[PDB]
């Protein structure tokens, strides 16, 4: 796209200029710190769903809703045919990180929970946290309506006071919304990702947050502006270096568009069905492994 | 410089592509959201202390130590003759924001307190919080000491659960550290600043974090790498426009240098005299009016 390309070039930079870092998850990876952020116009309904490799947008949409509901149980993504949180939730893994009395499938006070109940005291993923902690999302929405120029529209998942309790620390830790009014519309979003996995990570989150912006934009009666991905520890797994170059030689197809609704009116009232993506023409999928 | 010059461009870019916006503090501005982050090298003892305008380095130093100590009382900073917090702590401001039962000078759970006592239950800037909350700064130094390639070296002041109790929401909300070991050194730092005042702010913060970075690198035996300033709502106050083209025309003098200590080894044991800044050759100073 020149959008997705800009991303590809980064997939090459981290390769021809990456850094050999011994990885804690125990794996060989190349990495670059704080490279130049990736921008994606969200205009004309365009949705930045990378074409150079089938992205699991089905899990993306499903996981975002899981986030907004403030749910922290992987079992719920399992009940919907999504196993992206099975590992960091395996009874085995919980133990490795000391969470032994924590029941399986309970990811701790991750993303969503912080999004809607920040300060709230976490205690089991099956409890109802209505009224507890601070609801960033609701606030963000409320503000954008009230006074849209606010410079404090911050959605975060990074709670240092609740880290150990988490099955995995907030990877994409927070984002700041901004709305430029014409000379009203243009809801932009710049998020900060501390650790970025270009192969499976970045793409998924690009779409993940592009929707977020679209959803919140939609509900606030705004147009999505652009989306800029800011990354810190950007990295690539060696066991994929080759499975990235063949991709790099691939020509990026134009991004599809996203059509929200049929007057869905709540944000907390979105369903897999209320999201419509048209003209997605990606290349042949590639089984992406990883590490933990 | 081209370091400072890059900054200068950004200042003109805002003037040319800036957006007329109603400022909350009250007075008019021009803002650009998500501009390309400024990088500054700390390589070879260089210190990004802008030269096209005298910078309150002393203000900068005293305030960092103040931060580190986890102090939240402006009065302290006043006993040292700094007045940068006298406003947002004035009796008149506190009430405008509702903290009508807050004794003047009590900024609340801001930067410092969050850095060393995050989870802690703040209450009165004269109380002893020793061992309360999460001591991010301490945990960061430590992880860097043990496992330096940690993708989780985050220091943040943004606590959604405390924002109201604060005299002002964190501006330079957070930063992640990263260390590139050779074939060890390089302690680079990337901070996200939701609201950047290219006028006074940014410059002051480039120094503020440039030092924090050096300082920590110092106690970890590492050498600094570079500094990356990422910014959200980057802007300018009209009442300083004409006041900028004048500066936009000055030729940036090369940055001075920073040599820390005499083996100060803790980050908790620093003082003005431990900071020697060789070769700071800025142009005369420019009186700029804030905006509460
Ligand atoms: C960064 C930061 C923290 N801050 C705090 C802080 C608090 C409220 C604000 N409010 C507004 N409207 N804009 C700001 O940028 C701002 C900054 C100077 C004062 C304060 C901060 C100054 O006066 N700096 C001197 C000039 C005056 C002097 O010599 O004393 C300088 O030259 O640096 C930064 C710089
Ligand atoms: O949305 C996500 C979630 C996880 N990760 C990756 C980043 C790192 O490779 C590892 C997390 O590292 P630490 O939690 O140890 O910091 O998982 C991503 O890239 N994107
Ligand atoms: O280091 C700093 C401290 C904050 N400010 C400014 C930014 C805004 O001018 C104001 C904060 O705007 P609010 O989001 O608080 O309204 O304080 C800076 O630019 N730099």
């Amino acid at each position: 796209n020149a959008e997705e390309q800009q991303y590809l070039n980064l997939v090459q930079y981290i390769i021809n200029h990456g850094e050999d870092r011994p990885d804690r998850t125990g794996t060989g990876t190349l990495s670059v710190f704080a490279p130049s952020p990736l921008k994606f116009s969200l205009r004309n309904k365009t949705f930045p769903l990378l074409t150079t490799k089938r992205v699991f947008i089905r899990g993306v949409i499903e996981e975002l809703l899981w986030f907004i509901r403030g749910e922290t149980d992987s079992l719920k993504l399992r009940e919907k045919n999504i196993h992206i949180w099975d590992a960091n939730g395996s009874r085995e893994y919980l133990d490795s990180i000391g969470l032994t009395k924590r029941q399986e499938g309970d990811l701790g006070p991750i993303y969503g929970f912080q999004w809607r109940h920040f300060g709230a005291e976490y205690i089991d993923c099956k409890t109802n946290y209505i009224g507890q902690g601070v609801d960033q999302l609701a606030n963000i929405i409320q503000k954008i309506r009230t006074s849209p120029y606010d410079r404090r529209l911050i959605l975060s998942a990074w709670n240092p006071a609740d880290l150990e309790k988490m099955a995995l620390p907030p990877c994409h830790m927070f984002c700041q919304f901004y709305v430029h009014i014409p000379s009203r519309p243009e809801l932009s979003c710049q998020l900060y990702q501390r650790s970025c996995d270009m192969g499976l990570g970045v793409p998924f989150n690009i779409a993940s947050y592009a929707l977020l912006t679209c959803m919140i934009a939609h509900v606030c009666d705004l147009d999505p502006g652009d989306f800029i991905h800011v990354m810190g520890d950007c990295h690539i797994y060696k066991d994929h270096i080759e499975a990235l170059q063949q991709q790099l030689t691939r020509s990026p197809r134009p991004f599809p568009t996203l059509s929200l609704n049929r007057s869905i009116t709540d944000i907390e009232d979105f369903t897999l069905d209320d999201f419509n993506i048209q003209n997605y023409h990606p290349y042949e999928t590639i089984k992406m492994k990883m590490s933990i």
